[PDB]
């Protein structure tokens, strides 16, 4: 909705005038993840605000940015500071990016967020192989792609059995084993929910019983839109908390150093996706 | 901004009355065709055509009315539904069954082509609808959302009886007695919004949750139809079966088409 | 704001309804259908209708009533707004911000309910212990939107909605009521409605682990609970909902006053600053 193709194309050209870099994977970075953006060469770097037709940001913090360089050698595009539907942004504004990456000739799409475990084997600072999705908003007409269809970018019902990437997924599990970690990287399903509440332990519940592994509030509709444009798209949760599934576990201690933690649970993460980039195909 | 309902009754009123004069055709039954099944107006005799742009207050496609007697039932049959996932919202969806109901019809049939859930089902095969699950209607996307005006129904339209039972069993024995190769499956169709098709992890819930067939229609109409009072029965063409783990057509319709024909004369009389 | 109200706007309600009344409540409740009756049981009684208040949403009945009840200084609201009638969530939970605004620390819901709980019976009474939030799951949230800290948290926890004390505290004061009847407790689900439920879409809600099913009051819970509003709530069971293929308005008005009885009389039993 709200944009034309002419509108995605006039961003898309202009990114492609006011930079030399000619980006093959773009990595859209979760909450906690920005520091991926440090871990560019050669960066060069634009606020959403500069950027024609970018949607504007409504919230505290200064604006996200796109920054654009080589990942372990691979030319990336970086989004630092995603648009979520919580914060009322529609579907449309919040995978426009996408579309755009679409347009500047990317090819491939990392997603990273920040996930709540649902399965009880999963422990915090867990990296989690996102191998399928459960879109709840979808199911009752919060999707990207509604609307009529432009056929530039694909096909009116678009098929996502197989959405995350089969090879990158078997390259991930393989590389794990040779960073030899301490935990296994773990596999499993994202359920998105719209958000912004936490989840009440009936909710827990139902989420479970539905086959979810792992909830938050984004990554979804960017992956429908990446593979509606042909993008091929693999991507990681990063567990940063579990959700808690009963009322005896209501007898709950918080301890404020679970955050020290969980920084050095980011940079793991960050430091995986980067090197990840040597296996990713070349165009 | 969710379901704000454009027309009032005067301007159904005004569709029906339209249509009522500018045909003298009355009908006792409305089709909904789905996709791939508008073949069935070539079966209709003494048929005349609307296309949606003649018609006031009909929504704009991206379509036709025709009037006629299907196997002597006096019919009304809509060629090219509107979906949510092109944009509509379920007021502008279901205006066509508010209109239908105002013109007279008693019965509604929708069809529709679905992906297959249930294991049991094959390509090709023809599910009664038994029940159905609304998944955008449980989180406030419904046609009935707004104020609701008497003339059509109640506040709150029971939903546990929609699909008539004289006319499943009707349907199956009539069935039994044309001799197919295939038995006649039934079960429960569940809605999503769409346009995206269900992933693996998707496919699954559905299954949980009990649904036989999926698809992107339907469901809307039927609640309204329920709301007016309408009689509703009908069927999904399975076209696909649903991947359900991590590892010819034109003809079915046809049969589809002329089971539909053959069931007229088991609809009651008005 | 567009789509919403801001700080000030609920500030210039609870101001107004401030320097209008004498009253200065503890407790808010929001009486479900058929359940008003509580109102004329107010004692120094001050009456507003919605159209009067600045910024409320007007009713398309309906008003808000201050008062004591059993001893409690109280605001209540009859005639409460729903979804299906086509009001935006911001627009449903706007009284309960301003509740808070106005110095309320405490909100009792009642609602009407269908249930899934087989054991249930027609006029049981449900203490809510949990819900499931339907409609939040794909996007219909009241808190959906730019966050105010001056109410709460961006992501508040819902774990604990349904006060844990105030739950003891209504066992117990059933216990001593001598009620032939056991009080029920379990899980509310919000459907948006207004259509009732299928056999099949019954079966969902019993699968996905709700006791009973309604239309209503998950909203108000989650905007109390980002609030900082200590929160407890019942579901009079109207109807079983029809969970098969198989297939009293009397009876309706006693389970109804005795649930109206039941919160005046746990007016005392709520703590007190
Ligand atoms: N990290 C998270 N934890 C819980 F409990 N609920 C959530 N919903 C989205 N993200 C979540
Ligand atoms: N035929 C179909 N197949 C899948 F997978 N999803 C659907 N959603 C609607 N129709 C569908
Ligand atoms: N009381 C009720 N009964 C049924 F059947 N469905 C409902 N949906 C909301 N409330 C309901």
């Amino acid at each position: 909705n709200g944009y034309t193709y002419e509108d995605y194309k006039n961003t898309a050209e202009w990114l492609l005038s006011h930079t030399k870099h000619r980006p093959q994977v773009a990595i859209i970075c979760g909450s906690g993840l920005g520091g991926l953006t440090d871990k560019l060469t050669q960066a060069q770097i634009f606020d959403y605000g500069e950027i024609p037709n970018f949607p504007r940001s409504t919230v505290p913090g200064h604006a996200g940015r796109l920054v654009f360089g080589f990942l372990n050698g691979r030319a990336c595009v970086m989004m630092q500071g995603r648009f979520h539907m919580y914060e009322g942004y529609p579907l449309w504004k919040v995978t426009f990016p996408v579309r755009v990456f679409h347009l500047l000739g990317v090819d491939t799409l990392v997603v990273t967020n920040a996930a709540g475990g649902l399965n009880p084997k999963f422990e915090v600072g867990d990296i989690m192989l996102i191998r399928d999705h459960i879109n709840l908003p979808g199911f009752s007409g919060q999707n990207p792609l509604r609307g009529p269809n432009d056929e530039r970018f694909g096909d009116r019902f678009p098929a996502m059995s197989d959405a995350y990437d089969r090879t990158m997924r078997q390259r991930a599990l393989s590389t794990w084993k040779q960073m030899g970690e301490q935990r296994e990287l773990q596999e499993g399903t994202y359920v998105m929910v719209a958000g912004p509440s936490f989840q009440t332990v009936a909710e827990c519940r139902v989420l479970q019983k539905l086959g979810a592994d792992a909830v938050g509030m984004s990554t979804v509709p960017e992956v429908i839109v990446a593979r509606h444009c042909g993008l091929r798209v693999f991507g990681f949760s990063l567990i940063t908390d579990k959700v808690i599934m009963d009322y005896e576990s209501l007898e709950k201690a918080n301890h404020e150093e679970v955050l020290a933690a969980g920084k050095q649970a980011a940079q793991k993460l960050e430091q995986f996706v980067s090197i990840l980039m040597a296996s990713i195909p070349l165009p």
